[PDB]
């Protein structure tokens, strides 16, 4: 046998393609195997039966599930997903022998853990493309897989890593596993593949990467540990291949998947140029209605790369600035040699040179890291919103990880024998007491706890500010700093009872609503006239 079941269990609306499926399908396709896809996410209320009737009629030899969220990573809410994940895969399990492989980018936050947790025969930390071809055709052709390098195997003692050698495999390049050179097939109403139109339809947004990976170190962010290190750059004739392939199904709005679009600058002003020249080239080719939306840092952001994004039709860019205070983004947002890389000028430039040539702007802030304290927050709050923004995105408090620099930081403070000042779960029972990398027997154990409860309880870990403290009476004096004349272009975390204006796109029912009333682009494109949304929504109800 030849065939690899994938299944997405994902259930967050409004619905985000499972771009990682693509990826896996041509890869796996293109080495001579038959792929078939379960997607759940329409399938909320009845994937049992979904699972029941594929499982009854057909017979993977290797069934791939795509883990891409941990959790809503909203320190306010700390709603796991991983629990449903395993319920669905414990539902494949009893109707299957065939071995589960999982894999994703928050499955590659604390793969080891999630293995076992799982219950599941391996996994993949990183890209998959190259790796899930290896374990595909190790199964079918009755091979061992204890060679197979990348691979995670869960043994009788627990999950351990065949080397591509850390024992996690933290902080690898991973650029080997990248496929670099094809272009990934997206399609559309053909069953037992991604739908790609029906997630445009029904969410709002096509999906592209350039480049894998995050060559930085910011002390927050999962992304280089669990993507990878160096850049994975895509063939830009690939990339744009695959866009055109998009927008000629009509998907005109496309949010790049790269980690940040404008790091590794050179390659992505070259996409831009190509993609100008193929909108040059001929008028009817489909790309001339493109509506890109692009995750940037503060830097770099000129105006040679302003004046690419505007002719390749970029409409909207959402720019981690995090914080203006020096003070706290210092051992923040820092490469990997420690150094800090932007100034406040840098986003004040991003906002100015996207406004000139009518390019949204969202400006991201992250309160609640090391150093934070009532009067950082008023800096940071005056400064962003006198940029003008079109929204501007305040979170409160962090969400820790095991392979990110505050979740090691914070571990050592621990060093197995105390609790760390800040530290916070809203299940916690007691203190919570972390152990380093190095005091635990197992990579499992190490990241599982990030996660568990000793007794195995969610107690997702977060950090905030002590500084913060007399963490809600933070949130009542976050909303006073904001002008009612203001609130309208605002994300803040909500105060108790009104209606969700938090910086969560996971289930926010005003958000889930917009592709039925046939809203398109980023999902705060249209945060501004909600109001006005709302009042013309019930205009056509009555
Ligand atoms: C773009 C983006 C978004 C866009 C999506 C746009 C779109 N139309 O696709 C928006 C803004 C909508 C968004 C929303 C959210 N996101 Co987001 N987002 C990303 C980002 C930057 C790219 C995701 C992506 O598509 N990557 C490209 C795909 C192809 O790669 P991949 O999924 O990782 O798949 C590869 C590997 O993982 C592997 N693999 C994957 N699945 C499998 C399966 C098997 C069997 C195997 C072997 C291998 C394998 O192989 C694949 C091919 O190389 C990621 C970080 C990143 N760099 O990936 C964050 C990220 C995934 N998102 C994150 C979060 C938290 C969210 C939200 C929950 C936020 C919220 N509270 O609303 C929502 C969830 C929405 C949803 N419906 O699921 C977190 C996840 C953290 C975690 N621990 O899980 C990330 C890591 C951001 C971060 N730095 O913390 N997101
Ligand atoms: C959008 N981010 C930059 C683009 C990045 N590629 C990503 O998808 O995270 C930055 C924002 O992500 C959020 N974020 C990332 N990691 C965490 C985390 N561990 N806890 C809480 N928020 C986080 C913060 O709001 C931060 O301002
Ligand atoms: N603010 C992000 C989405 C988001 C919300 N909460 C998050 C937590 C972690 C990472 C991303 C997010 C955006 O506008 O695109
Ligand atoms: S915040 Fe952006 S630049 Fe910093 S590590 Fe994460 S993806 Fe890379």
């Amino acid at each position: 046998s030849r065939l690899v079941l994938l299944v997405n269990p994902n259930k967050v609306h409004p619905p985000i393609a499972p771009y990682a499926l693509d990826v896996l399908t041509t890869a796996l396709e293109d080495e001579g195997f038959e792929v078939e896809v379960l997607d759940l996410t329409f399938r909320r209320d009845d994937w049992k039966t979904c699972l029941h009737e594929y499982f009854a009629e057909r017979s993977p030899m290797l069934v791939g599930v795509t883990v891409r969220n941990t959790d809503t990573v909203y320190a306010f809410e700390q709603r796991p997903f991983v629990g449903e994940h395993r319920e669905i895969i414990t539902e494949i399990r009893r109707l299957t022998d065939a071995p589960v492989v999982g894999g994703g980018i928050g499955f590659s936050t604390m793969p080891f853990a999630l293995v076992e947790y799982f219950g599941i025969e391996y996994g993949v930390k990183g890209p998959g493309e190259k790796i899930l071809c290896e374990l595909a055709t190790a199964i079918s052709e009755g091979r061992d897989t204890a060679g197979i390098p990348g691979l995670i195997r869960n043994t009788e003692r627990g999950a351990v890593r065949v080397p591509p050698a850390e024992p996690t495999g933290q902080f690898e390049p991973r650029v080997w596993q990248v496929d670099q050179l094809s272009v990934y097939r997206r399609r559309s109403g053909v069953p037992r593949k991604v739908d790609n139109l029906e997630y445009y339809r029904r969410g709002g947004l096509g999906s592209i990467l350039t480049k894998n990976g995050c060559a930085y170190r910011c002390s927050h962010c999962v992304e280089p540990d669990a993507k990878g290190t160096r850049y994975g750059q895509r063939e830009l004739a690939s990339v744009v291949d695959e866009m055109e392939s998009l927008a000629a199904q009509g998907i005109l709005d496309q949010h790049t998947t790269d980690s940040e679009f404008n790091l590794s600058i050179a390659h992505a002003k070259n996409l831009l140029r190509e993609i100008v020249r193929r909108r040059h080239a001929d008028p009817d080719n489909p790309l001339n209605r493109l509506r890109l939306w692009v995750y940037c840092q503060p830097s770099p952001f000129d105006e040679e790369f302003a004046d690419l994004l505007a002719a390749a039709g970029c409409r909207g860019v959402n720019v981690g600035s995090d914080h203006i205070r020096p003070e706290l983004l210092s051992g923040w947002k820092v490469t990997e040699k420690g150094g800090t890389y932007y100034t406040f000028e840098d986003t004040e430039r991003l906002v100015r040179l996207c406004r000139e040539r009518g390019i949204l702007t969202m400006v991201e802030a992250l309160f609640g890291m090391p150093g934070e304290t009532p009067e950082t927050v008023r800096a940071c709050v005056d400064a962003f919103m006198a940029l003008d923004a079109t929204v501007t995105g305040f979170s409160l408090g962090l969400r820790l990880f095991p392979y990110t620099p505050m979740g090691i930081e914070i571990a050592e403070q621990c060093a197995g024998v105390r609790t760390a000042p800040g530290l916070q779960s809203n299940t916690a029972d007691g203190p919570i007491v972390l152990k380093p990398l190095r005091m635990c027997a197992s990579p499992a154990e190490y990241e599982r706890q990030f996660m568990f409860d000793e007794h195995g309880n969610f107690r997702l870990v977060c950090y905030f500010s002590p500084g913060l403290l007399p963490w809600h009476g933070a949130v009542a004096d976050l909303w006073a700093l904001i002008d009612p004349a203001d609130h309208h272009r605002v994300m803040l975390p909500t105060v108790e009872g009104m209606s969700e204006h938090d910086n969560n796109y996971a289930d926010n029912p005003f958000l889930t609503s917009l592709g039925g009333l046939g809203y398109t682009g980023a999902f705060w494109s249209h945060w501004r006239g909600r109001e006005e949304i709302m009042r013309k929504a019930r205009e056509a109800a009555a």
